[PDB]
């Protein structure tokens, strides 16, 4: 019997990726999506055509408020529901944007949906996932550049730290259920297509390792890596994928 | 013209202890406080005493919630109202109790937690970053043992990474303002009143110099020395102030 | 044809283990020893057992001297010679030993083999591999993950450790353009010896999260075997802890 | 009685700013330095100016080989020959150098001068003022270095010694506490570029620093040490405290 796997933010980009190889390794997924219904129900269409009865789609926002535990505990009853058991957790699902010190959103809205979906939700996830429980276990979409931010970003990267400390709290935690816990930590990665072609070069051009971005599928290749048989004793790490961007000095 | 501060959780134990050394510099102080009302009150009337109408007490729930912001822009105007300047921001205040992944409801815990270690000292650096031998800085109470956490903390380290995110940040985002931002992270310090003194000793027992828990003085000193004009150079830096505590193996 | 890696220490224990894994994954690989010959020898006969001409033995001292920079690139001139490449580059050696800072091996030679072999020799071993240099190139350093928690009196170990980080990170920069890529593996508790107690060894086991056990060597090569792979292309400068959670468990 | 103090490499630049600063807060100073004999006994003549017997030089190569040890308890044994103790060290020499990784100096050179000074020479120092200690506030301050997260390009030996010195700053805070001797360090980021250095790379640097876009006075990171040294640093060991206006915060 095949194990399963919630990816939060999984209709696309590096989420869809992710999914995509869970399930060419034998998962059956939990698509969850906020906005993107199209392109999640799309999604589990293949992935069933591949092979049946192995796909689902899960909507939520996981922006932070009251009935966020509420959201974050029917997500890990939706994978229950669907197929029987909850083997793994992605938190990968992310909204980011600049915040400035000194746009028709609130700071009570900034607040809420960057450090809800970088933080808070993984932690209810996470909270809602062991309290319903095989090789179990969660990985958390970090960032290389956590301690050189970028201009601007204090809410996301607040969040993205907050995650770093989730993902070493709930390690510790959850070991003694034969949970692990881990990160993987993106530099730039599959930067979009409709992005102007002079930023995505200025980016670009920053990583020592081909001066180019990662692919979604080798963000994927460490999710995999970490959830597999061969990363059994490995629980608290986070893993750079990031082709050397995080030791480049200003 | 003397400078002012405002200091958060300034009413007892370790803000009480910065507040004051700060008012012996010479500083005038908003001694903000959520419950801690008499001792706010009378900590005021002592400081007063010694410079007439050197210190004024501000109350406020720090606590995540739709008026937070307005709460902290609030706290910085006092200062103002006050002194008519604010050139010293000490984020101090924190709640912390665990949290365990497996009466307060969860959603609560996570206002609590987060809001009075992160979201608070985020909006009022904003607010006191908008307000802006000149010597700016705020310095953010962290915690030493981040990366090696109490067992089910986990909202409350969440809160304390997401703060050391904030530090290097709005480090990095106000230095061209002159604003400096730091951060002094203590490991043991005061235990609880309430605390038998064999419990204590279990604590003090961990730390490698003296064998003791830091006084209040003593995280004190390393906030003077941060605000202080010998630490004019240093921005984004976090001092531990922790008897080498976090350097002490399982 | 099959690349080809270099594992320092490969012999016994986690070295073993490594070269073992990398072999079953297609490598040819040189097995370099300092003291255990019949090991090594032993090792390369099982190997070659299963391929022909897949494994080979080198000897050498990696104390800081003199010679080590010779010793060192004669090393993988052996990877070379017989193989005809190097692909991998593991530096898995290392002395590990008490050097208390108050107080019969003299200081110097204290500081010779610590340094030396947990951080010299990888960096002219470094030097050596990027020198002689579609393909998959890499190096992997053991580092350990308890590099800031470190054990009372081992401050030379843990000087060797820190400098291993360094030399990772840095030679992931200067390498990056070559696309020689960089990275460690971070054990924790692995693999405790008889030599030990059992008292010593259940009161290191009981300090890990993750099952109260120590790591087994197969565990800590397969980390390695995954930094070396086309799943971890773009991963340089990365340092993978293995430990069962045991650098997070406070004092 | 005032207490003493040795600085490493103290015969000018930022090691002098840290002896002048000791100095001048009542200690009485070891100038070490290597070649720098005319500056370091000069800096002595100063001080002894505005205290009789309050400084004294001290030669020695720092280093690696097999007499390093007895260089390091050297140096050491003559701060009590000078002054009947010895309560502050500040290791601060450094051999500072590119060393590439492909292809002067030969590399065993390059290996003992950039390992010797930068981690073996604190070690060994480290070791002998602990070993020759007989109201007391006894530290050791590490001159580390902001960016060693981010080195630069084809430093790897000197980045390597730097990161040893953080282990060492570390093991020895650990080890030594129990001795009542506090161990930390100060990490600059950009400090006084050499006039020599051009216009141009002078503002390169300059320009990268996000607090003033300017670098370090010598000054500012003699201050940094002066508070650990300080009754007001009685409770950190093990801390190492940038100095570097916000340089190992900027991206790429
Ligand atoms: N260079 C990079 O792209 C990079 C760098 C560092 C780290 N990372 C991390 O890697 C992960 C994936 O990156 P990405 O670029 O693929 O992310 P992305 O395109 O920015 O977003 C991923 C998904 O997050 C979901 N999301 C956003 N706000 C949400 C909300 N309020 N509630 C629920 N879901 C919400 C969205 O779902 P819908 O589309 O369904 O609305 C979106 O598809 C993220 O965690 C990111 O932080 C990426
Ligand atoms: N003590 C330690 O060993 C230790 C260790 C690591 C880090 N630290 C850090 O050092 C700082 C001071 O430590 P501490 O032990 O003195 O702190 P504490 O006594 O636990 O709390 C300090 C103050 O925080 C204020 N506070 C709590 N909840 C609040 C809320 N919802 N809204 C507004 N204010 C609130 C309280 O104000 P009222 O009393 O007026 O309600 C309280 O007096 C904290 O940031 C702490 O995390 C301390
Ligand atoms: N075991 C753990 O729990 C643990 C924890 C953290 C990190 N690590 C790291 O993981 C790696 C493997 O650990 P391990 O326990 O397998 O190591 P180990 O058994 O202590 O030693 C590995 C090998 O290093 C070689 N070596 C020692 N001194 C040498 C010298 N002067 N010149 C050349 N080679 C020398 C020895 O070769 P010969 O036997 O041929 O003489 C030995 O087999 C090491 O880098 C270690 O630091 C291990
Ligand atoms: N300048 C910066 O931007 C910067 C940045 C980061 C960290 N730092 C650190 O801060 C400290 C001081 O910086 P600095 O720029 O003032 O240093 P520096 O000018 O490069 O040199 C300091 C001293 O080290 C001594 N030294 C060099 N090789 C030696 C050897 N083989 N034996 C004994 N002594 C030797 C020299 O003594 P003689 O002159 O007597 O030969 C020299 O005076 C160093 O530890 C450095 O790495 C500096
Ligand atoms: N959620 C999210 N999206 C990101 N991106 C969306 C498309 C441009 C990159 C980045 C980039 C760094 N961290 C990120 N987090
Ligand atoms: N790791 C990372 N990448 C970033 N980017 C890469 C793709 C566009 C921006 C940004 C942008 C703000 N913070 C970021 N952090
Ligand atoms: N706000 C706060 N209070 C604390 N304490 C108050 C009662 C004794 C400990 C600690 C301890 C570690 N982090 C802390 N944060
Ligand atoms: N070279 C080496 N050997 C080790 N060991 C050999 C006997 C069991 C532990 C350890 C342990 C931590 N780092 C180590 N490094
Ligand atoms: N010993 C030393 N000297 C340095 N310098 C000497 C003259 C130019 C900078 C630097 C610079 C970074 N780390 C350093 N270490
Ligand atoms: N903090 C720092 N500064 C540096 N420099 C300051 C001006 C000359 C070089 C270098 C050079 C290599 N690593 C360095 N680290």
């Amino acid at each position: 019997e095949a194990p399963a796997a919630v990816v939060t933010g999984a209709a696309k980009r590096i989420g869809r990726a992710i999914a995509v190889k869970l399930h060419q390794t034998g998962y059956r997924v939990v698509i969850h999506y906020h906005n993107s219904a199209e392109a999640a129900v799309s999604l589990a269409d293949e992935l069933n055509k591949e092979r049946s009865n192995t796909a689902v789609v899960c909507q939520a926002d996981l922006t932070n408020s009251n009935v966020l535990p509420a959201s974050c505990e029917e997500i890990i009853n939706s994978c229950f529901r669907a197929f029987g058991r909850c083997d793994v957790l992605v938190n990968n699902a992310s909204a980011f944007y600049p915040t400035p010190l000194v746009n028709g959103k609130t700071v009570e809205t900034q607040v809420a949906e960057l450090i809800g979906t970088n933080a808070i939700a993984p932690f209810l996830l996470t909270m809602s996932f062991a309290q319903r429980q095989s090789n179990l276990s969660i990985v958390n979409l970090c960032d290389a550049m956590v301690d050189q931010p970028c201009m601007a970003f204090s809410l996301y990267n607040m969040g993205k730290h907050a995650l770093v400390g989730l993902t070493q709290s709930a390690a510790l935690e959850l070991a003694p259920y034969g949970i692990r816990v881990n990160g993987v930590a993106p530099g730039v990665s599959l930067l979009p297509v409709a992005m102007g072609e002079e930023e995505k070069d200025k980016w670009r051009r920053k990583v020592p390792l081909g001066r180019r971005e990662a692919s979604a599928e080798q963000i994927a290749d460490a999710v995999i890596f970490l959830v597999s048989g061969s990363a059994q004793y490995i629980t608290g790490s986070i893993i750079k994928v990031d082709g050397g961007l995080s030791l480049v000095h200003a």
